[PDB]
């Protein structure tokens, strides 16, 4: 996981 643990969609925010 490159950022969020679950829904991995933290591109701009």
């Amino acid at each position: 996981i490159w950022g969020d643990s679950g829904k991995l969609i933290a591109t701009t925010a």
